[PDB]
């Protein structure tokens, strides 16, 4: 009992472009809504005009949140970090 | 010849755990290593019995580096301070 369940999707807010690969394949993350504004985290390569799919992921802030402290502390080794 | 139709994926870094969503659906990023030296960043969703689509997307060491950096910079904001 809804009025049109269909789910409807848009590039809320452009966070990061990483980079665009292959053929057209354009990878970056950003926030997609899905009816509403329930915009959470969108790591996903784009198909170009012609064919194709990226294996893209969601996340959510709490799980967002997790990696980004993670790397934060992990990967980025070159600032001043023990 | 070696019938080079066979990558093998070993995962010999494992990032961090993200999230286990509702009971069997692991979330988390890890490297793995195709073929053996190649070994790359990959955010891949596992399920329970049977296993089925998760998503899953590689990213490139140049990729990943760039998003740490970015996020390491920012997104520790609260979600109060205004």
């Amino acid at each position: 009992m809804k009025k049109m369940a269909e789910f409807t999707f848009e590039i809320e807010e452009h966070l990061l472009t990483l980079s665009e690969n292959e053929k057209g394949w354009t990878k970056e993350i950003n926030r997609v809504s899905f009816n509403g504004a329930p915009a959470k985290f969108d790591i996903r390569a784009w198909s170009p005009d012609h064919t194709k799919m990226g294996k893209g992921i969601t996340l959510s802030n709490e799980e967002f949140q997790t990696m980004v402290d993670a790397f934060k502390g992990n990967l980025e080794h070159h600032h001043h970090h023990h």
